[PDB]
């Protein structure tokens, strides 16, 4: 019986939605995006930026607070690693979280994590610059203080694994048809889609 990122990877329909269609591939961007939209509801972020790479990776970035990186006492390793390596429970008896069709929603970063052959993490906290990188949800070494800054908020660059996903491309148009609606909603972010194999981009603002 698996349990945790093993259940996610062995079926990753029932987490991210269909892998062969683009749905779970564009739910794997919507799920990063939606933490940063936390972010902007909490009054903490006025810019989210998505960008598609000719590799087919993504890299969102926001300015809110910074993913927290203290040692979490119980885990013994950053807040931010078990975030990011740990499936959340708190949703499994919460209506929202069932879909009709499309996986679940609020899934949490650690399923895109699992989900990704490569997932870096940079965060700008405390006035500092920390990183940790990942290969299919296993972190390769501990969160670590890499510079200063003064400046806070979270960047996530992953690349979508093609053990997980088929027809791995990305729609400029499903993107921002989301990116529209989240926009809409919350008027103090400006959200920065990027497409770097087309060249195309465009600031989305209330
Ligand atoms: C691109 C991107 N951005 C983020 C991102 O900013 N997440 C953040 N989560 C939190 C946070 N948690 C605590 C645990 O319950 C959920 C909220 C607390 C604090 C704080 O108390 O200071 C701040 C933050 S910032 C994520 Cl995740 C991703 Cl992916
Ligand atoms: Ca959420
Ligand atoms: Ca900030």
């Amino acid at each position: 019986v698996l349990k945790g990122l093993d259940a996610v990877r062995k079926r990753p329909g029932m987490y991210i939605g269909d892998t062969d269609d683009g749905t779970g591939l564009h739910h794997m961007v919507f799920e990063v995006v939606d933490n940063s939209i936390d972010e902007a509801l909490a009054g903490y972020c006025s810019e989210i930026s998505i960008t598609i790479h000719t590799d087919e990776s993504i890299t969102v970035r926001d300015n809110g607070r910074g993913i927290p990186v203290d040692i979490h006492k119980e885990e013994g390793v950053s807040a931010a690693e078990v975030i990011m390596t740990v499936l959340h429970a708190g949703g499994k008896f919460d209506d929202n979280t069932y879909k009709v069709s499309g996986g679940l929603h609020g899934v949490g970063v650690s399923v895109v994590n699992a989900l990704s052959h490569e997932l870096r993490l940079t965060i700008r906290r405390h006035n500092k610059v920390w990183e940790q990188v990942y290969h299919h949800g296993v972190p390769q070494f501990p969160l670590r203080e890499v510079g200063e800054t003064d400046g806070s908020g979270t960047e996530v660059h992953f690349k979508p694994s093609p053990e997980t996903f088929s027809n791995i491309h990305f729609s400029w148009d499903i993107l921002a048809k989301r990116i529209r609606e989240l926009s809409f909603l919350n008027s103090g972010v400006g959200i920065l889609l990027r497409d770097e194999r087309t060249g195309k981009e465009e600031l989305f603002k209330y």
